[PDB]
DNA sequence: AGGACCC
DNA sequence: CTGGGTCCT
């Protein structure tokens, strides 16, 4: 029935990650770049007008004292990725992922499990840690209370632990389901836990300004709702289901109509090793075979030194962008699966890639992208 | 093969 | 000119 899910969530991921490689660059406003943007930022450099998805050029502008590290090649983020992922999965086994920096933990089983391990007396001793969202009363003898209480110093701990093994930062937020706990993490930070007791949902989730900072409403649901004068939260929780289900379908509607009530019930979902791994790169034209091949032969070069792994690809995928994208794939031959492996892996990616783009006629590709999936 | 979503 | 991921139809 009830749930206690935390929300973790790194402070600044890929600058802090920059700051635990040379220490030096702490205490002075830095920026991670990819190609043309700096997509983040230290919360010096932040302090000063800069932002994620900020370009150089408005990033300068604000901050020529602006340093700025590469970050295009994602393998020390990913790998350090894997180790937060991997502590958490020590205090409970099922951790769900979102992106590189984000983890759901259920901590039901866990908070139970030291419940019965205290005392009537020991009860009335009980203290959050962290923020309490909204300043709100916590009352010692709501049971639902005491959990939540409980999840808030799990959470304490996760953060304790993070620090001190792995020299990273982050925010918590406990609440009843993931959608909440994702909601309040990030109501104190950087660096700090908040939890959510239920009487403080409503106030929680008519603090947005917008249906689309609801986690589950991207760019086209939004614009859809926006399409049909949908655009604060309590809006769409009174707008009508039926008229709801006509524009969207009905699972997108009733599932994001309850998301507009705090409602959520999606289970936290181990995710263990990923099912698919890709490199990619952009740029400002391809125009030939020739270049296509070279990219794609570098992109493969470095995918390959990844396959060793933890399990084997038996599909390989071609995805392009030119001017959504555009993609092709087809199984990987057992005999180049039993492991020179570059020379078939080409040949068979230039096809996929001609099944898209004829070389005898123009054509402006601006991504490439070789990805293994389906993976034993 | 493409859609939607997430960071 | 970002670099990756997830599941669904
Ligand atoms: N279009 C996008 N929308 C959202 N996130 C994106 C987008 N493109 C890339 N990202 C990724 C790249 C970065 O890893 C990350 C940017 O910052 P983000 O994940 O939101 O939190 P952060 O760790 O960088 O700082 P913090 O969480 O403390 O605000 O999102
Ligand atoms: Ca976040
Ligand atoms: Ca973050
Ligand atoms: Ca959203």
């Amino acid at each position: 029935s009830s749930r206690v899910i935390v929300h973790v969530d790194l402070d600044c991921f890929y600058a802090q990650v920059e700051m635990i490689s040379n220490p030096e660059l702490k205490d002075k406003p830095l920026g991670v770049q990819q190609k043309y943007l700096v997509v983040t930022c230290n919360y010096e450099a932040r302090k000063l007008g800069v932002k994620k998805l900020m370009n150089v050029r408005d990033a300068k502008e604000k901050c020529p004292q602006l340093v700025l590290v590469n970050g295009e090649d994602l393998t020390r983020y990913r790998e350090m990725s894997y180790k937060v992922t991997e502590l958490l999965e020590e205090f409970s086994p099922v951790v769900e992922r979102l992106g590189f920096d984000e983890n759901f933990v259920d901590l039901t089983e866990m908070v139970e499990k030291r419940l019965q391990q205290l005392q009537s007396d020991e009860l009335s001793a009980v203290t959050v840690s962290g923020h309490v969202y909204n300043n709100q009363s916590i009352n010692l003898l709501d049971v639902l209370h005491i959990r939540l209480l409980v999840g808030s110093q799990i959470a304490a701990e996760m953060r304790e632990a993070m620090y001190n093994q792995l020299g990273l930062t982050g925010c918590a937020g406990v609440a009843s389901n993931k959608l909440l706990a994702k909601l309040v993490s990030g109501v104190f930070k950087p660096n700090q836990q908040t939890v959510l007791l239920p009487e403080s949902c409503q106030h929680l989730i008519h603090s947005l300004n917008h249906i689309k900072e609801i986690p589950g409403i991207g760019y086209k649901t939004a614009k859809c709702l926006e399409a049909l004068g949908i655009n604060s939260v309590r809006d769409l929780q009174t707008f009508s289901p039926k008229i709801l289900e006509k524009e969207l379908g009905i699972s997108v509607a009733q599932r994001i109509q309850k998301l507009s009530f705090g409602e959520d019930n999606s289970p936290v979902i181990l995710s263990g090793p990923p099912q698919s791994f890709s490199e990619e790169d952009s740029f400002k034209k391809c125009s030939s075979e020739v270049e296509a091949k070279n990219k794609i032969e570098e992109l493969l070069a470095s995918l390959l030194n990844r396959v060793c792994q933890d399990r084997k690809p038996h599909t390989v995928r071609l995805i392009i962008r030119r001017y959504g994208r555009e993609s092709r794939q087809c199984p990987i031959p057992s005999h180049v699966i039993q492991k020179d492996v570059m020379t078939p892996m080409v040949d068979i990616l230039m096809k996929l890639f001609r099944n898209m783009v004829n070389v005898k006629m123009p054509f402006h590709l601006t991504l490439l992208s070789v990805c293994f999936c389906n993976l034993k």
